[PDB]
């Protein structure tokens, strides 16, 4: 009988405790241990691919939780002006159809519809344009992760942060989750380096087969307790700051990333206010400025309203499990919200926790290696993904984004820019790994952003092409069928709360 | 415009033809030179979980080629003997379901419904074993190499390797690949060591674009002509020679197995393949354990008299891989490019894969056609080498140990990536973090059906299983128990199957 015990009660902690609730029931003792005084990231609110197989996981439907956390879709990221003012494209969240053995980008570098790649091949990207929603009033969209994600739709959503974490409370603790509100103090360690018990103020001590480090940055237990070295990405992604506001027309189902003199300014639309956020890079701007660009850039709405500034720390843990601690959420890594990746790791994380669980005995260090190898792996190809985006960006108008193309790139991604100037990318030349982004998601960034010349396949001169305008033109037609049928988000979630 | 010479016309010859003849119609410019004095290495009859999207490429029905090929359907290999005396078990070409985050091996370990985790876990197991069409007689089952064999049942077939190749003869021919019967008899290089020409005895000297060298093993254009060296598997397979016999059969006598049988042997293993008139067999063994007549012994031995008079073909293999498969102007396609020993069939998905990767690798003649080619040679070396640790765990995993060849099985090199993921699999049954990690035609659900089919090394279930609720493992169990029952009732023979086609 195996005992829990999670410290940290913001998104990471009780994403945890929901989701080891959903997959062990009362067979595994769960605590959480939240501060008070100890406030959360408080961002946090737009999400990845992977999302919908947490809710499902937790045997939730869209209408249990979205109005109580004023949900709303996300069907992609849209990039506005890092190719050149006033472009945009997107990231959607669609596969990517493949024609006679070559994917769609190939066709398209080819033999154009029009100047624009996303609208061309999929369909959600009209779907972002037109601002409707993906599901019918009806409800009818138009088990691992990894699955999921294969999807043709693998959607996902914008969240209050808090509100989402008040749901998630309410459902561990309503399944069994012990619920502690304290502070951890000390964490005492035995003569092997495990940890024996965390100390509270006021609640004594927790012992536990397992601890869960969900305290944010700090890493108490990972890297303050255990000492666990971290390793950061700043030599490739300089962005270490971001101020972030919350502020109170069909809503766009997408985040908007607007790239800035700095960094890049989120858009993530809830049902009754915006969460907005400029991530800079402090060698370039100061905190004063970048409040006064976000500001200026959400307009009078944002005038009184409070900024949240907050500094990164932009990289990993070299290990997020050791001995008996295991770091998941901000303990553990994190990178830039470009991509909104960071409830993803979490996810994956406590995916992964279930699945690497140990027994006590013979095996455990093994499962130990593979469930860091696992994290480790998300993370740095996720790494490499974003880094493309700024080494891809056509714009070069400062300082700051000349300097994404001389700064430091992971080699292995130096040689796969190489390989893609002739080979649009693919199974074969993405990160090998599983880190939660098929190969349509690295044609999306590269095409969108503008900055690094791709040839088609020398193969399409010969290849007979009909098939291929069949599918761009099957697509075009759904598109414009789809964004004369669909509701508006608000339509739909009005029908929703009704 | 471009030109195409491919020089040899055994199955990698005519399979290179008439997929590019697929690929690219008439705007690119075919030639077959092949000898009528070099036969071909006459073996190669099963295929892989590839293969159906070889002929959809082709735009082919099975009624249109199965017939001509005398073909039957490969739903599995079953393996005989490995574990132990009398035991069987099967490789299906079937996806294994996840339950709850956890594949169905791991289930299984930790609450087997029966002892024979293929027959709990595979449809495919029941059909192999009751001797079924995996399609009724209305012809109801049950773009990428890699999305087909993504499919619930990626199955694969039986054929007569010489009718396939006459089959794909002319469906390139007529498509307008310029057929040569004649010896190649020179390979001329330019200064910069390409190739300039082949030069035939009687049909004066060919240029190309690209040169494919088809030869088989001997490798006159890639490994001859060029200089490629070949790298050998031999450490870790030491499988270097076969013996096969071509056995006519009564086929129509009993149900034709749906599957091919590899049944281990005390120097190696032998295959059976059935096809509609005849059975392929052979004898994969190592020359250093027996000789070629004790090996031909105890094939005939193991087909009985249905053998007499019929000759036994002996082959010397060439066992690994071309350092380079595509080096300057060619490309090598088949035995020239690799080999490894037929116990999952791989030979003709070697092929099948490099001709897909020569269409999406197809060089322009200028910038950018040295990257092409080491994204190609990268490709085809992943293939060969996450085959070869497939392989390897056949040996290494089967439980058998009652002589020496057996025993050496488990002293014998592994890849040392490999031996890592044994030591892993003992506690976690394989799946994508813990399997080679490149593309090489095996999901993780064929790793555990060999580690346990074979039974020699132990497999814990994850600790998490006893704390997770297994409701929905038990009704998939379930659900396959009853499918596969309801299916062997309702199924047709292959026998009725296939008569049923021809009329
Ligand atoms: C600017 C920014 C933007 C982001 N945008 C996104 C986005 O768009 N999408 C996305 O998915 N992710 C995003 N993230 C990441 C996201 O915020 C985190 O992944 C997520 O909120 C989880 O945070 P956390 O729970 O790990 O840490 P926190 O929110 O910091 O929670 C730490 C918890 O630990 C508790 N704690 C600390 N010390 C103690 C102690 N001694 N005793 C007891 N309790 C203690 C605190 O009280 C608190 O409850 C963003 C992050 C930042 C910084
Ligand atoms: C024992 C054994 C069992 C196998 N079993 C299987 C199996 O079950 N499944 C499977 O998929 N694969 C199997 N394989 C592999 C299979 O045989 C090959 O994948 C396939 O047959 C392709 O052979 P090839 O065309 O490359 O060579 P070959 O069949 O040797 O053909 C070579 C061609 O080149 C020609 N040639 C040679 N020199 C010249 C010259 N100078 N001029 C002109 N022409 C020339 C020859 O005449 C011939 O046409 C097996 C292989 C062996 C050895």
């Amino acid at each position: 009988k195996k005992r829990v015990v999670i410290v940290g009660g913001g998104t990471a902690g009780w994403m945890t405790a929901s989701y080891l609730t959903a997959a062990f029931g009362d067979r595994v003792d769960l605590t959480v241990v939240e501060s008070a005084q100890i406030g959360t990231i408080g961002v946090g609110e737009a999400t990845f691919s992977d999302i919908r197989h947490f809710f499902e996981f937790l045997r939730l439907e869209e209408s249990d939780w979205m109005p109580e956390c004023n949900a709303t879709y996300k069907l992609a990221v849209r990039f506005e002006n890092w190719r050149e003012p006033g472009h945009h494209f997107y990231h959607p969240f669609e596969q990517m159809s493949s024609v006679d053995g070559f994917p769609l980008s190939d066709w398209w570098l080819r033999n154009p519809t029009t100047s624009r790649f996303d609208k061309d091949s999929f369909v959600m990207t009209s779907l972002c344009d037109a601002g409707v929603s993906p599901r019918y009033l009806d409800g009818s969209l138009i088990s691992t992760i990894a699955e999921y994600q294969g999807a043709q739709f693998p959607y996902a959503y914008h969240f209050e942060a808090h509100l989402l974490a008040k749901y998630l409370t309410g459902y561990a603790t309503r399944r069994g989750t012990r619920h502690i509100v304290d502070n951890v103090v000390d964490v005492a360690l035995d003569e092997r380096g495990w940890i024996s018990h965390v100390r509270t103020e006021e609640h004594g001590d927790l012992e536990a087969d397992l601890f869960v480090d969900c305290t944010g940055f700090r890493g108490l237990l990972l890297n303050k307790a255990l000492g666990e070295p971290f390793v950061s990405y700043q030599d490739t992604l300089p962005n270490d700051s971001a101020v972030a506001l919350q502020v109170p027309e069909p809503i766009r189902p997408c985040t908007t990333a607007t790239a800035q003199e700095a960094g890049w300014i989120w858009t993530i639309p809830l049902i009754s206010r915006v969460g907005t956020g400029y991530v800079y890079a402090s060698d370039y701007t100061t905190p004063e400025q970048a409040e006064r660009v976000l500001r200026d850039f959400v307009g009078p709405a944002a005038a009184d309203v409070p900024a949240n500034h907050i500094k990164m720390r932009i990289g990993r843990s070299r290990r997020s499990w050791v001995n008996n601690c295991v770091g998941v959420g901000l303990s553990s890594g994190f990178v830039e919200p470009l991509e909104s990746t960071g409830i993803f790791f979490i996810h994956h994380a406590i995916e992964q926790i279930v699945k690497y669980f140990p027994s006590g005995g013979a095996g455990d260090d093994r499962l130990r290696e593979l469930y860091n190898r696992s994290v480790g792996h998300v993370m740095d190809g996720v790494r490499e993904f974003l880094v493309l985006h700024y080494r891809s960006a056509k714009r070069a108008d400062n300082q700051y984004w000349k300097d994404t193309k001389t700064r430091t790139v992971p080699d292995s991604l130096a040689e796969r820019i190489e390989f893609w100037k002739h080979k649009v990318p693919d199974a074969e030349t993405v990160y090998p790994y599983y880190h939660g982004l098929p190969p349509y998601s690295y044609n999306c960034i590269l095409l969108g952003m503008g900055g690094i010349d791709v040839n088609y396949s020398p193969a399409l001169d010969w290849a007979n092409e009909k098939a291929a305008l069949a599918e761009f033109e099957r697509i075009r037609v759904k598109a414009e069928k789809l964004v004369q049928e669909l509701p508006t988000q608000n339509e739909y979630f009005a029908a929703m709360r009704a």
